[PDB]
Formats: structure tokens, C-alpha cells, sequence
């Protein structure tokens, strides 16, 4: 009956293997069962119970509000470009009104940011549909597609420069809409794990924010020995990791309340949502 | 994507291999990894079923593949005397053991070999043998004795044993009584056609394990004392066990495994001069 690690996810995606350089070089890994997948993988299991603490999608974590408690100063996001989440399309935005487009399965978020974003933005209503995420079949038998992780930043830097597709970056056509940035996934601890182990819960959430501190510190030897096993190069790695924005304070609470608002309605969710964060100590 | 991937690497759950693990994360080595944790049978099935190109194998299963498979010199999960994590639990002498039921823990290949090659062998006793998912009070219920490995046979030498006064005989210690030498339970091994197809990286992982290995000895008892807060084990059982463990494999640890393998092989299922393959270094 002794005392058992806290079972955590983990992003499999380069976006977050800086964070598990510092989760291995601080040692913290050592007090996780950690487990690595896929961002909607990571979040069923959090949401059913065979997680304690994990990243979470963030229109999941809005599904899931009432149950869950997200970690302050640390989500997976950006100011203007994201890099990793796109749009690649073979036909200006605007010409997809009708047009078959491909939702990459392993999205949630996303997929309905590029939906707001084509409705309400270009005005466009495609006919979407889920499927596997593969951009050379998606290109295939849809028009457009909406990728994320590794295989959207492998079609933005190297697949649509090369067939001459056009890939939007759905962290920048937020920010021209909005001038906001934008949230993709938060942490998380399940309120009924955080409310029983109010500790446990703290000190894996300050682990994530050293080991975080750390891969901010360390990015570039950590682009370095990614670099030798990805088909992009150190320095395009190096930019991705810089690039992206790893806060989650006012601002970053703020656009997510923004999104929040705006595709409650059409999500599942009450546009107002209450995000709960994990509270320090007095 | 036609880009180099890392290699895939098995990696023991138990506390046996925690220090390496912390070696291999305070490293770094960790992100030249495709980590697969699991027990030491899964591991090996993996490898040999061709689920991983590199990791630790039991002893038996290594060699019933060796011709399949590339051991890495100086480091293995081994022993000289006793070993902690390998037992029988009895609630008998062992020399009344002969007609008598004995559980065999079904996570273990090598271990419960050893336990009846020395119960056969060196104590002249047959018991009725049978197999059984690990768990003490189970095999205690039905069983005059049980071999088992990993946490649950330091559970039962630390804890369990003291407790309900049961015997716990160190598997490790049994074999060094009876032929003054230490044992091996696991090595580490690629995959022969991994290691042919990428010599390099089949290298720099060796290398990088025997690192890791290396720092792992070096802070021993930070591991200890973080690992404490996890397990009904304290700081220092933890530490002497860690520090018991032997995890070289050079000439006196394989003149070990030649003389296991030549006392099994026949009635285990590889030649008794089975020819253990070791990763060259490079000149
Ligand atoms: C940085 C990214 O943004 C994400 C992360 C996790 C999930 C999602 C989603 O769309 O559900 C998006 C990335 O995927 O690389
Ligand atoms: C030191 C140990 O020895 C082992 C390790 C792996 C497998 C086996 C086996 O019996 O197959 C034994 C331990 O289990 O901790």
C-alpha cells in the first residue's frame, strides 16, 4: 500500500522533447510512470482515469472542465505561428466552399480552430472528414488537410516547399484575425487525484516548470542531438523550439478564453467555460 | 520519411535496473532511445520476435537465441554471492523438498532454471514443480516453496520473509556455496541483424549504456533515497541492494555463464558449448 508514482503523460511529438530532455536530465523522471502517445490518445486516457497527470488538448480540457485542473505557467502554444499546426491546401482558402477537406485524427483542437477560421474567417463551408493523418493520401482525395505535430511541421518546411502546396499556419491566421496567441494544450491534473494527493500533484507540476526552465536553457543542445534522428536540420529545429511558446499566464488565459467563446457553441461546451488552475501554497 | 531512427531499446521495470535508468536520463542518452519498459520476459520476447533491436535478455532466452543475437561486453544484471532479487522462499529445509510442490514464478527464464538445476543437482531433491503468476501469499497457500525474481523476491527477502518467518535462500549466494563463482541472470544483446545492418549505433548505444552504467555507480545513493519515497523499501535497503548487484560482464562473469550454460543446455534447449557472440570494438 506504499505510496505510487503519479502516472503522466507525455506528447510523443517533437513539440515536447525539449520538455523531456529536462524531465530526464533533472532527474524528474524518475518520480513519473510516464507514458507517451499521441495528444488525443494522452487526453482519453487522462479524461477516463488510466492517467493522474497530463497534457490535454485544449478544446478536450473544455469538454472536461468541471474535472480537471490545469497547471499554471506551462501549455503548448505560440504568438503568431505555430510551425507544427497547419492548413496544406492545393487551392486558395476561399475556394474550399463545398470541397473536401481532411481532418488529421490525431487533432482536436486544431481541426476546430481551422474550421472557425474558414467559416468565419474566408467564409467557406467544406466537407470534412476524419481520417488517419497522411499527407501525400490526404492530397490525393481531399483539396485540403489539417495536420499537426511532426507531421505538420515536416509538410510546412520540407513536403510544401517541394510539390509547391500552399501550408498555412494556423497560429498565424489566429493571430491576424485576433492578434491574440493562442493555446493548442494545457496540463492537467485530474481534480479527483489533486484534491487526494494535494502534494504529489504540486511537485509534479514545479518538476514541469524546472525541466521546462532547463529545455529553454539547453535548446540548442537539444536541437543538436535531435537533429540526427529527423529529417530536419539543427538550426530548423532549433527555430521550431524557439519558436514555439511554452507560457500559459494572463495573455495565454486570455486567448484561451477568446477561442473558448467562439466555438463553444458549435463544440460541445458552454462558451464560458470556467478553467480551473492549480493553486501554490500560501 | 526516410530519415535515421533511433534505435528501439528494452528497458527492465524492476528496481534491478532504476540506477541505469537515472544513468540513462542524467545522461541524456534517453532521447537517442525508443525506450520500452517492461519485465524481463516480455523484453525478451521482444527482442527475439524482432519488437526491439536492442535490450536486456534473460540469461536462458539469450542463450537458447545466441546465434541470433549480439551480446554487449561489460555490462550484464548479475552477482558474486548473493543477489537479493532472486529466491526461494520455503517454508521447509530444502532438503524436504523432494516430492514436494514448489511454485515457479512465471516472469522468471533464468532464475527458476538456476533454482532447479541447484535443488536437482546440489541437493538431490524433486519436487512437483509448477508455474504461476508471482504472488507470495498464493504460492504460500499451495505451495511448500516458491522461486521468484525482481521486486516481489526483494519484497519477500526484505520484507515478507522476516515477517511470517519464512525462509528466503539468495539464488546468488546457493550458486556461489556451490561452485565458488558469480552468476549472471541478464545481459544485454542487439539483434545480430540490427547490429549488421547499423554498426555505429549499435556501438554508441554500448557505449552510452556502459556511461550511464558508470554515473549510475557514482550516485548510487541519490538514486536511493529518491526511489525511497516509492517503495515500502528505505533508503538504505535500497542502497545495499543496489550496491550488491553486479552489473560487469568480462572474462570471470562469462567463465559464470559457460559453466550455467553447460549444466542446462542439454535439458533447457541450447547446445551445453553454446558460442556467446560478443559486440567487437573497433580498432
Ligand atoms: C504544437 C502543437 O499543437 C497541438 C498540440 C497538441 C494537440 C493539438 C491538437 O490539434 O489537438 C495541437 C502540435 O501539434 O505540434
Ligand atoms: C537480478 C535479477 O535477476 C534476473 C533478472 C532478469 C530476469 C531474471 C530471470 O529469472 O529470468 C532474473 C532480478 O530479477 O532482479
Amino acid at each position: 500500500n506504499s505510496r505510487t508514482r503519479p502516472r503522466v503523460g507525455h506528447i510523443q511529438f517533437l513539440s515536447c522533447l525539449p520538455l523531456y530532455w529536462g524531465l530526464a536530465r533533472t532527474g524528474t523522471l524518475l518520480d513519473f510512470e510516464l507514458t507517451k502517445d499521441t495528444p488525443e490518445k494522452l487526453s482519453e486516457q487522462l479524461v477516463r482515469g488510466d492517467l493522474d497527470i497530463g497534457p490535454v488538448t485544449l478544446v478536450e480540457f473544455l469538454k472536461n472542465a468541471d474535472d480537471l485542473v490545469a497547471f499554471p505557467d506551462i501549455a503548448v502554444g505560440c504568438d503568431g505561428p505555430v510551425m507544427s499546426c497547419v492548413i496544406v491546401s492545393q487551392v486558395p482558402l476561399d475556394r474550399l466552399d463545398g470541397a473536401r477537406v481532411a481532418l488529421g485524427s490525431t487533432s482536436r483542437t486544431s481541426v476546430r480552430l481551422a474550421q472557425l477560421l474558414l467559416s468565419e474567417r474566408f467564409g467557406v463551408q467544406p466537407d470534412y472528414y476524419t481520417c488517419p493523418p497522411d499527407l501525400s493520401l490526404m492530397m490525393q482525395e481531399a483539396d485540403a488537410a489539417v495536420l499537426i505535430g511532426d507531421a505538420a511541421l515536416r509538410a510546412n518546411m520540407i513536403d510544401g516547399p517541394r510539390y509547391g502546396l500552399d501550408v498555412h499556419d494556423l497560429g498565424a491566421l489566429w493571430k491576424e484575425w485576433t492578434g491574440l496567441p493562442f493555446v493548442f494544450a494545457v496540463w492537467a491534473a485530474r481534480r479527483d487525484y489533486a484534491e487526494r494527493e494535494p502534494v504529489i500533484t504540486r511537485k509534479v507540476h514545479e518538476a514541469f516548470l524546472a525541466s521546462r526552465n532547463l529545455s529553454l536553457e539547453e535548446v540548442e543542445k537539444v536541437a543538436e542531438q535531435a537533429a540526427r534522428w529527423e529529417a530536419f536540420d539543427e538550426d530548423t529545429l532549433a527555430k521550431y523550439f524557439t519558436t514555439l511558446d511554452f507560457r500559459f499566464g494572463a495573455p495565454q488565459l486570455e486567448a484561451v478564453t477568446e477561442f473558448a467563446r467562439r466555438v463553444g457553441p458549435t463544440t460541445g461546451f458552454p462558451a464560458d467555460v470556467k478553467v480551473e488552475l492549480l493553486k501554490p501554497l500560501e
